[PDB]
């Protein structure tokens, strides 16, 4: 029997909304492994759900932070230094595109919608990585979440496909710059899962149904399958792995037709 | 002998500022093949420089527009429609990032600098494709430029590597959306070439030395080699090719060690 | 206008057995552009069909050679040296897997059938490249044919998908080793042609490709218009392979 | 505080010849997690070497089979079924090319050398996978080892690069075909480690990789355990890199 024991480790998970959140799936696994966890949530409307999540984890520190505001980000990381002293793990589970941009055609996307989508969904990784750098200890790491439409055309996913391409490229450049300090940076490419952010997408049930009928495992993945991969990548079992996009999608992405 | 005759065809070429540029090379090959070319230029203080380019091409219509300004783009496309009636080809050779973003580390990129790089180098393709769509005739097409830094880490290419990843994903979604009108969209990934744009990339020069020393052909490519690929891709010879990123780099990107 | 003039160039085209061969389409465009063409054929019982193809091209030189036999390849390339003096272009359009390998599942492929599929469909590019090397002139090139299934799972393509993956890797190593002579090596990944309504429904262009579209890309890659391009796999499939789901 | 318990699970590990090798490293991590391991060995003259490996694993059953011989593979799998009743995991760490094929240029590879390399290094996965299928239980899996030379040109790797491309495509098709049984198939692409089988490439890698060092054999062992474990139940058809980030770089530093 092998064990993963993260007692003594300090983790920050950004982007929790409810118990179906993929960020919450990872936090739950890190907690279960023995890490001390903090969560950040977007806005005050979400605080009561976030309190429910800290309760479900059996205890978590909570912070509010909108990633479009640099001063809210400075406050988050000063708060982390005071509450933790330093940091081992950072999970980035944040994305957004305007509903107007996600129906219809990518070619028809308005300038300010496209810019907002890229700002929240890709630049936010660079912003949080810069601020985490002085805190992050040797052996520490950052993990983000992505999707296959960065590589191949999924109708209706539109500007989000382009933001995910920008995020994956940022993962590689950040792995190069943080590696000399012993810090790793990786991405998880998840298959469809029923979440707040996912079901708002107009394509969702159509692709959810397609995956189950075409993927090698003949089913969709679960949020727990994403949590286990995040746990592994952050843990010392993954100490030779940096700069990587790892797929947890029941093999859907390897299929043609 | 096989001959390709583009007489009667109409091309809009965007982003060209110097005769030593990959964008100029493609416009020059379109002229050689018999097409009429219109050039955009960014600002009225650059009119003299635009006039010299137009002369070096053996004649070209000129239109002012800054691609960050939507009303200006609407005006440019109004003039193109009045001059030509319809359009066959669009060459997108627009790339920019602030000096500060390119000196020092990717992790240290500032928010508005990152967003401007992305707006000018990637969103511009969507802005012009949308306005070109009702003008573009069956058989027509759009071609853009990229480089290996999108897929692999090249020290000091920084946010331009991320903008190019966004641009390549954009090419795939635009191919999907324009294809049913009979219009094709492709990217060219060029090896390092001695252009004026190359002077604004601190990483460029040691990559230049590496390619000559280590690529299969043991030399660098020329701007004429890039111009030939652009002409081929716009021509009827490439009528079955869309959504592609085609490398012209003396084979450098296939090498490992 | 742009002209492509290959007067004085010499081409060897391998693996053509009918006028629908993607190999024949590239041979046709090479001939239209002005090059002299040699076609190989597998055995003397097929001489009749090879003569017919030579006539449909408007004239071509014919050699017998089975790519599993090293001495037949040695004899082919001796004959090419005698008749042409040198070589500019080599078109590799050889593909085969036993019928038993292509019925049923990849996991059930028999050892003998798997090795024969690899030998004919992949090792053959190495064998012909080695023999062409001393003949190939500066600016010369080799081009081969492949398919999507090397990248993504297309059920029922079975061992041929694996053969193509081996073929594309050989392209890259061959580009490295022939590059100091000024010779280039590339592959063309073609969609389906009348040799399906589903491909037409999902392709961005809402149609299948034609064999002329493949012919034109082969000509371009071999021509001096492509002097900077080596080690590359280029897709001519109406955009099909960029799609992440079926329509 | 989270635990991988593989007690009562059964592994077959193929292609291991010494203790300082990547396949041994996976074998040891499966044992550490509670699995029982059966080891194959090529020929009876290597029994003494095999016994010494079984001892270094703290005990393993040993089974003779040359992977080019279908009858010998039939015998092995009959012996595994009688011994274990079934199987959970298969580790394919089999790699070989003739010395002559590895000296000089790829373009100079002789026919029989090329086909032998591909037979032993790639077709062996198909041969053992077909025979494992009826024994493999749901949740079960297959893992194999690869190298970045499949995708990118590494001089002097020669036909082994091409065998690795053949192997990785096989991994994808097998993932699709075994998926309905609930069995998973994946590959690990490892960077260079000081191994016996491996016989300044080591120095160049360390200078260039994001982590500025080479990987260890234990790092490879940990990834194999993960992929075979229930923790990876959503993951099939993948080639996962453990190379200190070396392969993300577009030039040497
Ligand atoms: N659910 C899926 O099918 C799926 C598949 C692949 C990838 N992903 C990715 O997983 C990640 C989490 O998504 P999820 O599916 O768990 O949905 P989710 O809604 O539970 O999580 C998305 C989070 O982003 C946060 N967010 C949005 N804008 C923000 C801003 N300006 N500032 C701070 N936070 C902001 C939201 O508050 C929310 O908590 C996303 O990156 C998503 O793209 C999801
Ligand atoms: N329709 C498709 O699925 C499609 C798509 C992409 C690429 N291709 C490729 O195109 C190439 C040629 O196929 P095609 O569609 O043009 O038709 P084709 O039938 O002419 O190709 C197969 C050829 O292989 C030759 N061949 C087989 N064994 C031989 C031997 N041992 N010695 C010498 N020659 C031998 C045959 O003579 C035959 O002409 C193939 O490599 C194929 O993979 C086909
Ligand atoms: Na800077
Ligand atoms: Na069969
Ligand atoms: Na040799």
């Amino acid at each position: 029997m092998l064990t993963v024991d993260l007692s003594g480790k300090k983790a920050l998970v950004m982007g929790v909304t409810n118990q179906r959140s993929l960020g919450f799936a990872i936090a739950a696994k890190l907690k279960e492994a023995g890490a001390e966890v903090a969560l950040s949530y977007q806005a005050e409307r979400l605080r009561p759900e976030a309190e429910k999540l800290a309760e479900a984890l059996g205890g978590a520190l909570l912070f509010r932070a909108d990633v479009t505001q640099d001063e809210e980000l400075d406050a988050l990381f000063a708060g982390v230094k005071e509450a933790f002293g330093g940091l081992d793990y950072l999970v980035h589970a944040i994305a957004f595109a305007p509903r107007e941009a996600m129906e219809g055609r990518y070619i028809d996307t308005r300038r300010q919608d496209w810019l907002l989508a890229l700002e929240v969904s890709a630049y936010s990784l660079v912003a949080v990585a810069r601020r985490a750098e002085p805190l992050l200890r040797e052996g520490g790491g950052i993990v983000t979440l992505t999707y296959y439409a960065s590589e191949k055309v999924v109708p209706k996913y539109n500007v989000m496909a382009i933001a995910k391409a920008a995020l994956e490229a940022s993962v590689r450049y950040l792995a190069y710059e943080l590696g000399p300090k012993g810090v790793r940076v990786n991405a998880i490419s998840a298959g469809p899962v029923r979440t707040v952010a996912a079901r708002s997408i107009p394509g969702f049930t159509k692709m959810y149904d397609r995956v189950a009928q075409t993927a090698p495992l003949r089913r969709n993945i679960t949020q727990e399958e994403v949590g286990n991969l995040g746990l592994f990548l952050l843990s010392p079992l993954a100490s030779g792995i940096t700069g990587e996009v790892v797929y947890v999608d029941a093999g859907y992405h390897i299929m043609g037709m």
